[PDB]
């Protein structure tokens, strides 16, 4: 399937080979996806649109803590172990990115599953899981228990390096964004610091946003797209017609950097989100999360640092806040395009935006 | 029982009725308390020594949100709900402190008690509970899954108003604060800010501080104590002789105090917290929050704020401050002398603070 | 001359009358613009290309305080009476902003204009005066004491209501934006909630950004514009040709909100920033501030709260905070188009947007 | 002179060779003491009894960055260069501790100070000064012009290794701290982790905390000290016979921390202020500032960091940590028994601590 670019939207910098997080060697991601049931909602009975996302900084193997460092555009949202991070610029274990009804039984599934891997001199180290949500409250039975430990497990054994599936996976399944379907997007840029090279690595999980305010390389492109606008039931739910018939930022680099040095990071995040025209809704959670997977930190042990730098260093860290601004607007844009119509509780239906339209657009606009 | 006033414990200010958190009009606390189980532990089989504290700020009723803030004096630890109290001023529903392998339990129980007990119109509202943690490892199969839905929905539904127990339960059950036993604690402070009287009422679950630290009244009186030292198998594991034969602040008050103002409320916890000693562990999650039960939040609605407090007013802020001083202080006293000896996991066994050695100290420095 | 309106720029939104920071009732604005001087620079002697922007939150006759709120971007710089803003949600006096080598000079000076115009009882509130930067350094002598006393008596004085001077004037009279000539900016917004309107007004003392990454309405246009690359004595200094022949935000708003509002405004002002391309250099001071115009303080008095305003009452808090975003982004460009094209220090030459070229571009993408 | 130490006060840990902040290695300490006039105060006449004290992180020809990090305990009150801080983890130049009016006056005149000193590449790292304030509005004439330019540079100059002197001096010259002399105190602590041992250095400028809530050493002591309440005109001016006849804290370390792990040693301050009983005022600016003399970073060069700590590592982080209260707690008594009776004015009178009164208290304590 296409992504931004094969549809002609241009953007700036230099993607990574996969262009995805995982271009940030060592990063595993995996994703379980449950979608069961149509039609009305019952609580407790679905229609389920709903999963987890895993990612593992240093590969699902890995003891060892990430240097590492947060920001928040709308704290309006829950993200576990970030004030352990805010603390001791660390953490250990997978970020798992979710929905918000499944956020505890996630965070007790990681601990079940680290007893059946962990030596247990170790799990210590594993009682701070790190679980963040959006809400999949139009496409899913969000309270109804539909995802189980099976489904978690499944995620965090079967997490993987190469090429990330994108759109309506894992965390990302039953998400909306700007009117459009949600889900999971990811982007990487490869950056020049003099006489080295880095790369950043960014994954979303998008469930923010109205479709007016949309920009895509610079368009305001909910105007001029036709049609699309989300259904319940057969009766269009939003836009003009209506009546008739939260975000998650994950940073990966490999660049050294130092806590705090990550929180800068983490801060360049909502520029790339401001380039795209939304406006950080009031009860949308918008967060982001830096690591560095060369500056490790051995569990016990002394923190390996292999090389540093210096804040005041503009060269080496403009090109990695414009790594980071670059590949969070890219990531984006991907999320829209990777996710397909879907229907889901109450018989709701949120539209893909339509590549058709977008690729004809981008052709008039940038000739 | 005797509290700690009632072994001879000289504090300052003017207690309210109870010298409770439940002193603030309409807070309900409950307990539930789980112990079962003796010798070696075997994760998932025991012996358990854990359990769960609720706090509901407005009662178990209530739908509204409550004004609050928060502070952190060591960050190593969870506590959900703080992104949104630190972007939006308020949280939703109960409090929960509980032991560290507990929390993602906790908080799905939570999620289920209201989906039986609030309108699904309010439901949206119950999706981001607040529930924190310090950690049981030394007397409890922390991993084991001793804690069950029911165990929680016990203490939701039993919470009430006036005494509140202290000592080994719920969410203190296991804990060990200083070398002796930890657990629950509380305190409350009537103060008057000019010719208005707020009360100041304090919470803490205890689990943090070394015995060579302690403070109590200005004593450093962990020498003066003889013996007490914890053992296992019948052999001292601490101390001097060894060999031989986190914590968490809720602060509650009916000032009518703005979110910000409520953020300095919770920071002064760390200076009640210092007067006893201990000096932040690094890996001690320390943690407050502060909320009022007189500036709350119609659910959806206008705010209800009932009179309005200058923070450059001296006279009453610095009440409410020393207010939250001393009711800290005390707390934290006051859970030592309810915590009593106890034997659990691996036959690790932590003395409660002998009440005849302390009260025969503070005679001979206090007449 | 013509605002970016004016040269066919499009912008979303409905501004106030003045599309100015003045269009909030009651805020005053005053410059003093100091020029002297041409050639080579010696420190102590000029060339001088410095001043000095003075905003009086409620006149500059008040004597009460102000709800107050900040956000930052990038922290490289400085501004004065923000642990204040962050402690009791108010400060007191007016806003500087000018160039780094003046801000001790501009501190005491406000100190000195305050001993003359304040009640001797009141001048305990005068003691944290409110100063900030962004560095003036290609353009002008620094470091050689070019900013007098007088000159900031005069910005205080001459202070006013209306429209307000835009371009190289005040503080922002020699700096550089997006490798164009910087300076002062402003734009507003009238926001609907339901059947209430609010304004919010936003200035930008601008210093920051790169013409490679700036974006003018969505238009990528620094490859799209010929020549105006900065020069230093006849030589091309940057750009292609090169060798050939911080940011300040202030919000204003009518918005009765408390201080944890006020920061949610600011928080969004980054957002309006990323819409135009920049990504916060290492060494780019950029910071926002919020105030409210109608949430005040009386000195040693009860606040004056008049309405009150739930922060998850979405319909008013976006179109508050989509208000920023859209005259955040004005204010950046209606700044780049007042700036006009100028000659400082060591002959340093930097031309303002070429108007005609911009024109022509925004006709182009928008027929 | 006898310091708190030789009165037969007690402290617990291990003070380094001079008890001092210039344990560690390379700091240098210089005071410029203000005192003139007597009477009645007239703004611009004096009395005067203010002043500056400088701290020189690497010493006074250092072009060259510290790594840092801050805490506030309470933020009414002013420090320049914290942003900086906060952003880069670093600041350049020395620190200055000064009274409220002095605060421009320091600022701009460590820049013109730099002008002389610093090489022309070098003066960009020269535009943040870091100075800070706390108030000496009983004693001196604030706004009156009392400190110059003059006096700045000769604290600057002047400054040196050795023995640190405390009590009435420098910027502490007009303070009152406990309703007791205020002024600068100083305490150092050698600390054990593991093989190696690290010195942590504190200096404090007290003018906080009301004398009912001082403790020293544990003994609340303000009701056991007969007289040496303060007096205007030869009247007591507070305490019961009334009417008859802010806190800075800098420390300093050799542990090679990273700026967020001495963020931590800067949020330890308010434990060791704890121990002393104030409960900080709501108009008392107290803030704590931590920088490490091993974790370096040469201007525009590489950071140097000579080894790395881990922040789960409890035995060397716990032993700075202990380090920094016991430092801090004994550096405010310091400040109490170096500071001697003073009348400014006003002809307001505040004692020293009384000597006798107190090493009488301690031997009855401390048999
Ligand atoms: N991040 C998920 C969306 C969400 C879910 C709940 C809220 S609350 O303020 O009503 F608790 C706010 C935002
Ligand atoms: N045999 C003991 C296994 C074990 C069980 C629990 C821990 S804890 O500190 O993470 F609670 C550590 C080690
Ligand atoms: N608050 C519970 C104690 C605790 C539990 C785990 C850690 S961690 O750094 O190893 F993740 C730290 C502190
Ligand atoms: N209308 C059916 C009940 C209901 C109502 C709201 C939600 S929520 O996901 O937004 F919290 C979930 C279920
Ligand atoms: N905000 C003005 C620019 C500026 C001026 C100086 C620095 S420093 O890191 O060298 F202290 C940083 C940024
Ligand atoms: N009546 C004396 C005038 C005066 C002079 C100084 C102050 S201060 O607290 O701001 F330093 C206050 C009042
Ligand atoms: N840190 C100095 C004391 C101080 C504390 C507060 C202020 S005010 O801005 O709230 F009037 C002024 C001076
Ligand atoms: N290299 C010439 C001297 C000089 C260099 C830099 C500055 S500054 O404004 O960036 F601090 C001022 C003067």
């Amino acid at each position: 399937g296409p992504r931004a670019r094969d549809l002609g939207v241009p953007f700036e910098g230099t993607p990574g080979a996969l262009n995805a997080i995982t271009d940030v060697a060592g990063v595993e991601v995996g994703h379980t996806t449950v979608i069961s049931g149509d039609g009305a909602m019952v609580i407790g009975k679905g229609p389920y649109r709903t999963g987890v996302t895993i990612i593992h900084p240093l590969g699902k193997t890995s003891l060892d803590g990430v240097a590492a460092g947060r920001a928040v555009i709308n704290g309006t949202g829950e993200w576990t172990g970030m004030h352990l991070v805010d603390e001791v610029g660390q953490f250990l274990g997978p970020i798992a990115l979710t929905g918000t009804g499944n956020v505890g039984l996630v965070h007790q599934s990681m601990m079940d599953w680290s007893v059946g891997k962990v030596p247990e001199e170790a799990l210590f180290s594993r009682l701070l899981p790190v679980v963040a949500e959006t809400l999949d409250n139009r496409l899913n039975d969000v309270f109804g228990h539909g995802l189980t430990r099976d489904h978690v497990f499944a995620a965090l054994d079967g997490a993987k390096g190469g090429p990330v599936a994108e759109g309506n996976v894992g965390g990302g399944t039953g998400m909306i964004a700007y009117t459009f379907k949600g889900g999971i997007g990811t982007s990487s840029r490869v950056v020049s610091a003099g006489d080295t090279r880095y790369t950043v690595g960014v994954l979303v999980q998008a469930n923010h946003g109205d479709r007016n305010d949309l920009r895509i390389a610079g368009v305001q492109i909910g105007k001029e797209i036709k049609g699309a606008w989300p259904e319940v039931n057969g009766i269009v739910a939003a836009g003009p017609d209506a009546g008739k018939p939260s975000l998650l930022i994950v940073i990966a680099t490999d660049a050294p950097l130092m806590p705090h040095q990550l929180e800068r990071m983490a801060r360049r995040a909502a520029l790339g989100v401001g380039r795209n025209g939304s406006t950080a809704g009031a009860l949308s959670g918008e967060f982001a999360l830096a690591f560095s997977t060369s500056h490790v930190i051995p569990l016990g042990g002394k923190p390996r640092l292999p090389a540093i730098i210096n804040d005041t260093d503009s060269e080496t860290m403009n090109a990695l806040f414009r790594g980071v601004v670059q590949a969070t607007e890219e990531a984006l844009v991907n999320q829209l395009v990777a996710s397909e119509t879907m229907t889901g509780a109450n018989n709701a239906k949120v539209y893909g935006i339509p590549h058709d339209q977008l690729a004809r657009i981008m052709k008039a606009r940038f000739p």
